[PDB]
């Protein structure tokens, strides 16, 4: 027996995509760094993505394997002082033993438009989870107030990349946000050029490093607006 509207694989570089310009990625990157395996499986792609990654890796203790993720289209890149919202909502659970891995939003910027989409002149990352002794580069800055929740906030270089990772101080499963407002908060506290940097990608998935787990996302929301 089988079945259509198939979305699911083990595939390192296996992508589907569906509905309001979402992609859902396997992007097992990282998987030399490791034994096991990486999957995904699309649920449902409308005006919301569906979706699970599910995984075993050992070895490579210190290594990311892959960021399964979600993220939307970008067809016309803009620039972030330009961008009227970026709304997002996330409804999300982990489920597995021994997880060594992050739930985060991650994004690029630069100052060309055409720069590659995973990489950028800046780094923005929204920390949602963190499971064991894993974390984001750079050093604490301290703690921020954006839209009236806490979060701890990290810069790093990674070459001549910055790096910046808001995490929340507990897992947050659900989640409601606007990520102009923490382009905003560094636009303002931090000296980001936000009138010459282009969003050049908006994802949102998991980083593992080693155990076996199941990334379930429920439902997962994100747009550019004006």
């Amino acid at each position: 027996e089988a079945e259509a509207e198939f979305q699911t694989s083990c595939e390192q570089y296996a992508v589907f995509s569906g509905g309001n310009g979402y992609s859902v990625s396997n992007n097992l990157w990282g998987q030399s760094a490791g034994s096991g395996f990486g999957c995904i499986t699309v649920n449902s792609l409308n005006s919301a993505a569906s979706w699970h990654a599910d995984w075993q890796w050992s070895g490579g203790q210190n290594n990311v394997k892959s960021y399964p993720n979600v993220q939307i289209a970008i067809p016309q890149k803009r620039i972030v002082n330009s961008i009227g919202s970026m709304p997002t909502t996330a409804s999300w659970s982990y489920t597995g033993s021994n997880l060594r891995a992050d739930v985060a939003y991650d994004l690029f910027t630069a100052s060309n438009p055409n720069h590659v989409t995973y990489s950028g002149d800046y780094e923005l990352m929204i920390w949602l989870a963190r499971y064991g002794d894993i974390g984001p580069i750079g050093s604490a800055q301290g703690t921020v107030t954006i839209n009236g929740q806490s979060w701890t906030l990290y810069y790093g270089f990674n070459g001549a990349m910055q790096v910046y990772s808001f995490v929340a101080p507990s897992t947050v499963t659900n989640w409601s946000g606007d990520v102009k407002n923490f382009f905003n908060y560094l636009r303002d506290n931090k000296g980001y050029p936000a009138s010459s940097q282009y969003v050049l990608s908006y994802q949102f998935g998991t980083e593992p490093f080693t155990g076996s787990g199941t990334l379930n996302v429920n439902s997962w929301t994100a747009s550019i607006n004006v």
